[PDB]
């Protein structure tokens, strides 16, 4: 419920945290301003929709303005040269219980984590970016946790499923490509299954609704580097973190108000 | 670091040993020379190349030419009738630790062991030959290994994943044919996966960068025999062996110099 | 060696012995005649070629002729009315230990066995017939058995892969149909992997050679019934049956002569 | 551990940096760029390419920027007048073994070094230096020297051979050539030969295995004063000296490493 707090998107530290204020936007979504003015602060959205008949989806946003000063005016107008589009439309279950979306929470708070895959990939820029990488989706804790190794990779777009079937373990999908004569883009699905309800495979399974279907398409420039990238990941994670309402919605089987 | 160490190619026992002084080749790749002149002697090529965006490659190519008399003048020039070309485009990881590539190295060698699959197959040139062969990928020493049965023989293209997933275990590839009037084709491709920072799937997990593409293309002239084709394995062994500067080199996620 | 010998095809009890006498076939191929005339007797086909490149075949052929007097003469000329072809090009490792084979051997008397799938179904010629089933493919022992389900149904052709991946795993295919206005067929693949040198996974494995291909076509005329369709059966699994030198072949991975 | 990474190349006194971190290679071009701002970095390529069945092609083109300040519009974007062209391709033979390449970078790169008779050209009045005469450029130890005399320039080409045998001859190019109305573009080419004896047909005919191509095409504007070039020149030459990260990839394993 109104999981509507002011949380900081990017934890740097405590010195121009990029502090986020909620309760917005139009017809459908979510919202989470900066400090700053229409032009140069961080957009945070986050939508429900109910994408088909079992499967209901998580539309979810994220802006990486960089903060410098406009070259077309050589005035004092704030806005971005450049940024890092974050889309993620993250389907799930519903009427299962409250248990399964923490086992997705967390697939999305592991897959961007402090000396982890992703985070310290796309925060390089180069040596590592794009998309391709590994992490226990569902961070359990010692017992229950899901291995997840790679296999293929036709035509240079990979996919890989956990320790199961190639139609019943944690699949997740990606590429990159010069979309343009000066973008590119992160085609990082992330279909996350759910397995709820459930000690150890003890039989009092009895789970709900099939899977998730988290296409994202993360557009980065190529006038970015290091620094500014590593914002761009502490921007992605910060906003599946637990505690804020972001995951926490998605924690719930609910929006936010 | 500087693993340019004059390493023996073929381990034929001391006599005519294939001894290969290191350092050098242009543009971004490795080169082992041999005590002969430039027609006779032994290529043993390594370059790094980050492939795409998570997953850098490692394109590394052997000769093993034919210590023949040549056949064109009736002269002393010493030059190869016909040669085993080996190439090997090895994708792999980076920032997953020091270990990681161990598991990919010995994902080498023991791809070429004595008295193993492989090694004894393109050895006898005939009654064993090109390929789709098994071995226990990463040779761990008793537990934690990685076993790897066979299925599928659609169009005669065979397609080998772990123990796992068809998405998450060590998938390797390969097929023959008369490409022309003279030569053939061992289109080996070995997409090697990565499992490591575990003791034997112990939540301290946290991988990183998404498998490998090491396809591969020896094409191998139908002027060769049972002889003259297990140096030409002793070269594919002889190249990715433990403690020599190509398998070093993909073992600390570096390159050589 | 040498197994050519005297075996019996269809264990029918001791009255009307299918008795077979071996030593025979021209270019390639094996043969063993039954007691009577070059039109009602049962062939006994299996030859051995070299598939691919690390992959030799295993064509083995066996006619069941109707022995029923001809109806194009009203005279005592011995012929069959129709015939239940059985092909299967089995393709098979070599370079492995000869308990490889056992395995491989197992894999064929299994799939026939008293009381069991296969054997039971295309023996009542209609509430069973044509083909999909299951058997422990490798019968062991009471361990190390290979358990292996189903699951696909696309466009009524199915494929089975055991208890692994989806391409590591003993996979098995096949298909009917009337091809014409008389005949039908069974396209019973049994794509039989290996999996051999080994305790219970024991890294002792270092096995070799990937694959086989039992491609079969067994053709079964629309005049056949209930009992005709029981020599059919005991006719493909008199043929791989342990001590008999078409499977005996087969385990020490060589012909007969 | 991670090669192709922030690397040091063009310096002078104590004032600005040129770190050249790492950025892209879709498709097989490798790519770096430098500092904070795009429009004032350094890019750099490399890609590895066999171009038929006994050659091996690479490309390694260079643009040096200039930190200069467009401001058009009343804003002072720092962004380059020019950009340089220094693009190196490279063919290299299989039957040339590992002992051809070492001295073959020594002679691309130490062909420009800091104002030798062909770049001092690229550095000064003299773009030839001496009336275009008989010059010194590849050498080690006391042996075998390199004087390269002239020879011809029809139609606008600048070209230059060796000693006696024109077979063994190392020729280079240059010319002058404005590209539009504000810029000045250029092409110095570069064969580097192999002192090798092709024997066909009983002949000894010294002749060269094969050649270098390094070809620099170098974009100069009228507005870019005459404080430019020198500052240029000492950053493509002075880019692959003997060793740099860039150039050491054309004499080592190290693509970057």
């Amino acid at each position: 419920a109104s999981n509507f707090t002011q949380f900081v998107l990017v934890d740097n530290g405590g010195t121009g945290d990029v502090t986020v204020a909620p309760s917005n936007f139009a017809n459908g979504v979510a919202e989470w301003i900066s400090s700053n003015s229409r032009s140069q602060a961080y957009k945070v959205t986050c939508s429900v929709r109910q994408s088909s008949a079992q499967n209901r989806k998580y539309t979810i946003k994220v802006e990486v303005p960089k903060v410098a000063t406009q070259t077309v005016g050589g005035v004092e107008l704030p806005v971005a040269a450049w940024r890092s589009y974050l889309n993620m439309e993250l389907t799930i279950p519903i009427f299962a219980t409250n248990s399964d979306c923490e086992l997705i929470v967390k697939a999305m708070q592991g897959l961007l984590k402090d000396g982890n895959p992703i985070p310290s990939a796309i925060a390089a820029n180069s040596g590592i970016y794009a998309n391709f990488t590994q992490f226990v989706l569902v961070d359990n804790g010692g017992t229950g946790d899901v291995t997840v190794a790679p296999s293929n990779f036709a035509n240079g777009v990979a996919e890989w499923i956990s320790s199961n079937s190639r139609s019943q373990a944690y699949k997740v999908t990606c590429s990159v490509r010069q979309s343009s004569a000066q973008n590119r883009k992160y085609t990082i699905k992330v279909e996350v299954p759910k397995v709820a309800t459930q000690t150890v495979g003890g039989v009092e399974l009895p789970v709900a609704a099939w899977r998730s279907y988290l296409n994202m398409e993360l557009t980065i420039p190529i006038f970015a580097t290091n620094s500014d990238c590593e914002l761009i990941v502490k921007a992605m994670q910060g906003l599946l973190k637990d505690g804020n309402p972001i995951p926490s919605a998605i924690a719930a089987n609910s929006g936010i108000y």
